[PDB]
């Protein structure tokens, strides 16, 4: 019995147990998230000041940072409907980060999003997707699953496999019923952009350069960056302004949270 006196592993421990909570997909879990966030940024300001700074647990740390970062900004953006898109592009973004995070729930959150702003074709890959690994948690084996899908992504196939089913049994069979029904005709690929990549990695197969992933959508940045005094922070200036403008035209609290976190951390407006 060692002393861990930086307390990495109660905070590595409820990072996980957060992320494997049930209900925190509505805007009504923001404070959640943004406690988790919160705690998180602290953690991260003392192991910089402690030197400990730079070693992979201050680095898996500060990738926790960003993934509750994502989280909480999406249940703000879930809490107003011109933001709709955005909270949908947090899922998809978040599928990136599922080597850490119950793949089967990022799959199906991710899927869920896309359908109900009408992007169908992300809808049906990720939930297909999302029926495989609830097969494959119960099979107690990832070998099942085809990869060629996301084959040129950065989303990663050496996951985690779950436990337990993060999702109910009646949302899966909702979602096999809709799936089963569009497999019947759509063009079932993943939406390129003009990298000739799929739209949400980072990673540009094609080019290679890893492109920085925007603070409000966590897509690549591809055309008007905007640069914050912290290096590697950036935001698409467009996501940017759609996230103030929701700001300016609701007076969201969830929201003016998530705008003076993101000053506070990345050290001041852009
Ligand atoms: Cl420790």
């Amino acid at each position: 019995a060692p002393a861990n006196p930086q307390n990495f592993n109660i905070y590595k421990r409820i990072f996980t147990d957060m992320v494997s909570s049930p209900g925190t997909n509505c805007a009504e879990a923001y404070h959640s998230w943004a406690d988790l966030r919160d705690v998180l940024f602290n953690l991260c300001e003392n192991l910089v000041k402690s030197s400990e700074a730079n070693s992979p647990a201050h680095e898996e740390f500060k990738t926790m940072l960003l993934i509750a970062h994502y989280y909480a900004t999406r249940s703000a953006a879930q809490s107003v409907k011109q933001l709709e898109t955005v909270a949908a592009r947090l899922s998809v973004s978040l599928l990136r980060h599922t080597q850490l995070l119950p793949v089967d729930k990022a799959f199906y959150e991710a899927g869920i999003a896309a359908k109900a702003v009408g992007w169908d074709n992300m809808a049906f890959i990720f939930l297909n997707r999302f029926l495989d690994l609830t097969d494959a948690i119960e099979e107690g084996t990832l070998d099942g699953l085809d990869h060629s899908d996301f084959q040129d992504t950065d989303i990663p196939f050496e996951v985690p496999l779950p436990a337990k089913q993060h999702v109910p049994e009646a949302e899966r069979e909702e979602v096999r019923d809709w799936v089963l029904t569009v497999s019947m005709d759509l063009e079932q690929v993943l939406p390129r952009d003009e990298r000739g990549a799929y739209e949400a990695s980072l990673v540009a197969a094609s080019t290679g350069v890893r492109a920085l992933p925007c603070l409000i959508t966590g897509y690549p940045i591809l055309r008007n960056k905007i640069e914050f005094k912290r290096p590697g922070k950036a935001a698409n200036k467009d996501n940017w302004n759609k996230f103030l403008m929701a700001i300016k035209t609701s007076h969201s609290p969830v929201c003016q949270d998530v705008l003076k976190f993101i000053s506070q951390w990345c050290g001041g407006l852009p």
